[PDB]
This record gives C-alpha cells, sequence and structure tokens, in this order.
C-alpha cells in the first residue's frame, strides 16, 4: 500500500518551557528511496523563542530505505499505521518528550503530533537560538517486549562552532501484528534547506538508509 | 494578609500519558505556614485512567511548606503576582514524565495550569499495570543557578509486592517578580492517597512539607 | 561488638584520569554518635593534582547514629565486617568508582580502599580546584536483591558561589546474614577541619544520622 | 612512517570488578592501515573470572581504524610518542566500568598499560551470571571538546536467551604532543572473541574498524 511517491500532512501541537505553540506541514517523499521533504508554517505561538532544530526529528520511519535483507517494520505496518512516543535528553538538562500517530489515506501520510519541552536554561544554546544543523547521525533499532525500540546519540553543530549533545530514545508500536526485525541501524541526514529571519516558513529535508554495521 | 493562615486550591490538569489524553480539576485547602495541604480530585476527561495516579500526584506548589525564619521563602515572596515551575520525572525504568505548572493568585484562593506529559512507560511495568502503592517520604534540595531557584529529588514508588520504584524529579522553579534569593536548603515531603474510588475517578490527596538546612538536626 | 570508642586505619589507592596516588589515614570515633575523625596523608602522587573533595566522602555507615526504630545494617555486620561498591556520577561527566572492604581488628576498622576516576575536564572544578566543601546531604538506603543500596544526590560548593552537582550509587555487602532494615534515610556533613598548602595532610570529620522522613506528629514537640 | 602495515601490540591490564581483583596479559598483531587486529590474552590473576568477560573486551587504541583520507587521523600523527584514553562504561543496570590506557610505541610494537574497574554489577544481572553472547556492532561519534578529542558510543550487548543489555560509553582522548584535531566524524566497530576456553583463561580476540562522516548526500555508489 506504499507507492513510489507519498504525500505528507502534519500538525504539531506543543510548549516549550511552557510557552504553547502550533505548526502545520505538507510534504512529499519517496519510501523505498529513503528520502522526504515538507513545508512547516508556525499557526500559533510565533514567533518562537527556542531553537527549530529541536522540533525537526519529530516532523517516519517508513521513509527510510530498507535493504532486503532487514525486516522493515514500519512498512508493513500500514494501511494500519503505527505510533511513536520519545524522550529527547540534552546534555544541560532540557527534556523534550514527543508522540507521533501516523496514519494513512489513500496516498498521503497524516500525522498527529505532540511536543513538550521544559529546563531548557535561559542562556543555554536552544533558547539563545544559537545552533546550526544536526550532525548525521545512526539510530540502533532492537526488539524489547514485543514492540520495536530506537536509540539515537547526537549532537546540534553550534553557531561559535562546537557540538551540543542530545539522546533520543523512541518506542515504536504498529497497530497490527507485524514481523519483528533483529538488531540493525538506520543513518539519517536532516536538514532545513530555507526558512524566513523567524521560522515561521521552514523548508526540511530527511534522507535515512537502514543497514547492519560493518559487513 | 497576602499569604492567610488559610487558603484555597483550584486546579485544571491536562496531559497524556503514552500519547492517551486526559484530563483532572481538583479544589483544595491548607496552611501555608503549617506546610500542610489536601485537595479532591476528579478525572474529567480520559477515563478511567489506564495507569498509576501516582506519578500525578507530586504535580497536583512549594507556598505550602513550612520555612523557618532562618531560610528564605522564596514561594511565599513571589505572591500576589505568583511563580511558575517546570519538572521532569525520570522513572528508572526510562519512563519519562514532563509537567509544567503556572500558580497565580485570585484572592485567597492558588489557580494552577497545569500541563502533563509522560512517554516510553513499558506496558509490563509498575505504571502501566498500577502496581504502585505510595510515594515515600523525600528530602528536596534547593539550590540557585543562574538567578533561579532549582530543585532535585531522587525518591522511591513502594510497590505492591515489597519494593521500590525509582524516580529523579528536576525542577526550575520562576518567580514572576524579582525576590529575595535563598541559600542552599532542602524541603522534606511527604505525599499520600487517604481515599479514593476503585478506578481513581475520585482522589483525596493530601501533602506535608518542612524546610531544613539538613544537619545539625 | 561495637564499643562506644573506636579507632581507624585506612589505606586508599587510586588513579585520576589516569595518574596514581595513594593516600593513608588515622582516625577515631563513636559509632554511636555518628560522628567520626581522621588524620589523611598522601604517600604517593602528591601534589594531588586534583581537588581533595572527591576523595573525602570514600574516606564507613557504621560511624552513624541509628535509633533502635530502623535496624542498623551495619552494626550488625561486626565482627565479620561488610565490603561497599560506589559510583560518582559528576554533573560534567567526570566519574569516580571507589570501594571498601571494612575489616575489625580488636577496637580498629581497618579499611581498604580502591578509588578511580576519570573523564574530569581540564577546565572543570576538580582539575582546577574551585571546590570549597560539601553541601549536608540526605542518602536514602533501600533493600535489592538481598542487599542494602543507598543513593545521595549532593553537590560541591564552589569557590565564587554556585554547586557542581554529583549523584552516588552505592551498594553495601555484609559478609555474613543481617536482618535487613525498611526504607530509610541518613542525613550527612563531612568537613575537612585543617590541611596543609597541597593538602598532603588533611584532617576530616563527619556527622551522620538516621532517620525516617517527616513524621506525622514529629517527637520534637517538647519531651 | 612510524605506523608500519603490519604492527604488534604488548599489554597488561590489572583491575577489578565488584572489589574482585584481576589481572590479564595480551599479545598481538593488527594492520593500522585496513582498521584490523587480532590478540591474545591470559589471565594471569583472579581467574577463573567470576565475570562476562566480555565487558573487559571493548577495553583491550584507534590508531587500528581505517581513516580515509577524507577525515583527520588524530592518532595516527600522535606517534611515536603516543597518546592515552579514558573511558567510563554505563550499563542499563547501574553496572558501571571506568578504564584508562596509556598507548606507548617501543621500535614497531604498541605498549599498553591498562587500568580497569567495574562496580555495581548487581548479582542476578547478565554480566555476573555470565548471560552474554557478543557486542552487536556498533558506532562511535567523535568529537573535539576543550582541544582533546571524545567518543560516544552508545550500543548493546546481545544475551543468550535473546534480547540486548545495553551500555553507554564515554571516552577522552588526549595525545602527548600537539596534533591537529579533525571535524565530527565516526568509527563504525566490530568486535569478536574468536575463540576461548571453557573459563576464558585464553582468548581469541579480533576487532574491524573503519571511520567515516556519515550518509553521503549521493554517495560513492554511483557505479
Amino acid at each position: 500500500v506504499i507507492k513510489p511517491d507519498m504525500k505528507i500532512k502534519l500538525r504539531m501541537e506543543g510548549a516549550v518551557n511552557g510557552h504553547p505553540f502550533a505548526i502545520e506541514g505538507v510534504g512529499l517523499g519517496k519510501p523505498f528511496e529513503g528520502k522526504q521533504s515538507m513545508d512547516l508554517k508556525v499557526k500559533e505561538g510565533g514567533p518562537l523563542p527556542f531553537a527549530y532544530d529541536i522540533l525537526t526529528t519529530v516532523f517516519n520511519r517508513v521513509f527510510a530505505k530498507y535493504p532486503e535483507n532487514i525486516v522493515d517494520y514500519f512498512k508493513q505496518s500500514f494501511p494500519e499505521g503505527y505510533s511513536w512516543e520519545r524522550s529527547m535528553n540534552y546534555e544541560d538538562g532540557g527534556i523534550c518528550n514527543a508522540t507521533n500517530d501516523i496514519t494513512l489515506d489513500g496516498d498521503c501520510y497524516i500525522y498527529e503530533i505532540r511536543f513538550d519541552g521544559v529546563n531548557f536554561p535561559a542562556n543555554g544554546p536552544v533558547m539563545q537560538k544559537r545552533t546550526v544543523k544536526w550532525e548525521p547521525s545512526t539510530e540502533k533499532l532492537y526488539v524489547r517486549d514485543g514492540v520495536l525500540k530506537g536509540d539515537v546519540n547526537t549532537a546540534l553543530s553550534l553557531e561559535g562552532g562546537g557540538h551540543y549533545r542530545c539522546d533520543f530514545k523512541t518506542t515504536y508500536k504498529a497497530k497490527k501484528v507485524v514481523q519483528l526485525p533483529d538488531y540493525h541501524f538506520v543513518d539519517h541526514h536532516i536538514e532545513i534547506k530555507s526558512h524566513d529571519k523567524d521560522y515561521s516558513n521552514v523548508n526540511l529535508h530527511e534522507h535515512a538508509e537502514a543497514h547492519s554495521g560493518l559487513p
């Protein structure tokens, strides 16, 4: 039920340090090529008082290229879909929790996202908007208690050079019984391609490919 | 006069655990100078709650803490304007709860606007299986960092079979006006659910807290 | 087994960021009043290139005043004694692992201590010796898998004010079957009372008292 | 060039796990430019080892990593004078291991002095019950901070009955002379025990590592 070219629609409602906001996005991707892009609009809470990069890994592992020799948990879960929950622990104490419920209508994936971040220090790179980009990363995926887990430890490049680390822990839950994968990896690369001064409009790109490590 | 011997509480929580939304409203009373409060809580949406009610109860205000004259009281100084706080609660099995409270004052009644979001509680864990009994008493340590008051507490839920399930709280407190800042100190806490109905649609909750400076006694 | 006045002898061997050192100590204390004091000398690896305070909580919960209300896992364990293992995680990523095997010879406890600290940054408060003292602390003890655990989240105060946080996780192991206590707390207060310029001589004091949290009606209301 | 296509390794490790000391010595050989190495290891004291041998094996040299010309090689620039590293290893049930290695070069032989200290491994956990199978392949990220090189790796042990036991590595790498610092990059690893006797008094250990810089925008898969 996956076509070479899929559409994406999403809404995110959330809060950082107790300030609410809301973002909507339309996008396109090629699930068997592991590539997606999307345009995102802030609809409430603008101009955002925090670094936009903390949102972008939240904005669907169906858009990862899986080799034949690895079980693809995500494409197997449609038409019914799947959801995920995630905690993002930054190295200065900032914590974000996020959830995404992913459903499918026709050729369009539809995401409902909730995001809540707390304890970002006022003088930190997130609240001062001093991030540049996420570095390329490698996610580890493994089964525990009948569902799929993913961990990624990565970092944001910063305006003066330097790196601000963050650790992701994700739980993926298919809405039907699916084949379960063995331990594997997905390399990711996400960038903001364009944006306006206050990030009211963002064009965002991601590329992901599954592997098995040093062969 | 601002902070009276007896005060009222009004609150609404909205939140989600593992992506399941719910909402709760509360009405209560307390004694700010005695460090004691109680409240009755009603699930308004998302009931019956499919998780342990105990992960909510420390989210349901440090103005209700007995401060000796030895220690600057950040929280009573902050009224009438009020203060807000943010907290992350890290459970030893990977369950993470983020919460925020904005606390204002209308006459003799505190009003809380609470948001709660928990993720990654495992289906077979004591939270989703409702195997918790109560929070142990705890000691919070409060200290200033970069102009605001921080509080940390490492504590544990007692569980049904005997056993303890640990959690780390990290709270940032932000007064809404400039107040005098306290030196490093502690608050001892003790929170209990004194009654509840079977599915916890109605909960009666009590807390007791006193600040101190540690040893000597 | 446990006299009102007891003595202490210790030897610690360790490394910080891969640089080795060794310290010997003698002392005295009162296990029932929760007080002790010891004199410490650097034998090897001096002058110490790191903040001495990272060592001092490693230099025995037998020196803690327990009420009869709370089962005393530690006083129960002698003559045989007990051991403990500890990891201390500082907020900037420096980690110290320590072990202590505690035996008893006459009225003198003997400690065999090992200490290993890694990843302290060059310009942090440990390597640059900007620490002042440990704050008073509260360690929570609880049973798991038939042994006693204790966790403490505390902090060192810094030179120009401010605090440097550290989490301790300790495992206590009696060398014999003892009765295990319920969940409880030990308050602590550790202080360096005197030292010379580079801490090759240090006099250290500790006071420690067990309790069970905020009471419904506290006893401290007129005899 | 001080780095040759074939080079030998000599090492001694002394350490302890939950207070029980041991020592291992090893001899090996590896090809730094192909990123491969093998070694034979012998328990010299403290055997038979009461813990899973796997906790030791990532401690038994990033000079044996295949670096492309595209990425600065911090480790091969550091010789002959060499470099040292410190590491904490944080297992998901509370077990923690701190380790250090001081690496020098003698002729064309690498010499390691290793210190290992692990604490708080539960008695019924997979390490003390020896229920581990192997480390999964891993990816290390490397970045500069405070003018030295850091490496982090989050990985897991595979366990006998199925399932995985996670561990987080944090390493500091310090050249002994001034070298040029790399940009953010990665090393994929793969470590396996090729053979061992029943109590692991003798082990043959192999490792493969290659450096890279992440998912390419297009990549050299053009044909």
